[PDB]
């Protein structure tokens, strides 16, 4: 067992928080949530800094990964359109290999609730179902990935043998072109 | 349309619940404390475990973690579910267990679905076995959906010996740190 092994465990099973519709203030490369009288401070560290605003930014959602809660990217703007059903259905594929020529594959249904969703809140979940139900992290993941692909086709990997990148954090896809979820471990 | 006590049960046992495997806990009073560099978790000892851990340092255990309280807090804060590791870190199959689910679907009739349930730590703790298979039920039976009114499980062990979840309130705080020898489990029975 490695400690880089054991370090991605304990990153990532763990409690997020989600800030919902809420006003964030940037000043620098830094923006401050008020909730409940908390307060959370988010770094923006790739093109959310394009994206965000100098000054206060009305609607934002936040998703929290503590590292006061601070936190890197997974801000994004809240629903518009109040949903009663799920904003989409997007089918998981979970593909383990169990030996040469074997492997057992299990296939739901993944839902999300959320017009725009930041690659830290997609990475961080589908890592949380893994460890669940996969025992992700109980052994060395090596070349595992997860690969989120567009209904255009376009594709977004998370390499399971590493965090997700800083940069990447704070960057936002349309929840509703989502296609498919595949991971192989 | 789902009574607020319904209401309540679900949203309890649809909280995350974060299984961690061989640390140490340092327990001080009736709390067991484990630390790493990203989490802080508080377990509070309140029945059988504060007989069963030692003060001060105790390795080499799992804790299956469920936060109470406020959602904001950024320690975990839990109650029992401390059990001895597995004697290595090695993923087996510890029982296989069958799970029976009889749902009545009128006067007359009744759905029963038969399955296999896993277990895989050596040493389990009701509060893991409670959390986990409530959530399976809600995930596969829709529990919570409807009132439960008297819904049950009863967990049967190897020597005949048993243990009930009333499925129409938590599990008893009392109860959460209980632990019992996972190879012995011998059938789960839910009557939905």
């Amino acid at each position: 067992r490695s400690q880089a092994t054991q370090d991605l465990s304990e990153y990532y099973n763990r409690p997020y928080f989600d800030l919902r519709n809420l006003s964030g203030y940037r000043e620098g490369n830094t923006v401050t949530f008020i909730n409940h009288y908390q307060q959370t401070d988010v770094k923006l560290e790739g093109k959310d800094k394009d994206k965000i605003k100098d000054g206060n930014n009305e609607n934002l959602d936040v998703f929290v990964v503590r590292e006061d809660n601070n936190s890197i990217g997974g801000i994004t703007k809240t629903n518009r359109t109040q949903h009663i059903d799920t904003v989409q259905n997007v089918n998981l594929l979970v593909s383990k290999s169990t030996g040469q020529h074997t492997t057992s594959v299990t296939s739901t249904n993944y839902s999300i609730y959320k017009e725009e969703i930041s690659l830290k809140e997609l990475d961080f979940k589908l890592r949380k179902h893994l460890i669940d139900k996969h025992d992700l992290y109980k052994t060395e993941p090596k070349d595992s990935k997860i690969r989120v692909t567009m209904k255009n086709g376009d594709f977004y990997t998370f390499e399971l043998n590493k965090k997700l990148q800083t940069h990447r954090m704070g960057d936002v896809i349309d929840g509703r072109n989502i296609e498919k979820i595949e991971v192989n471990l």
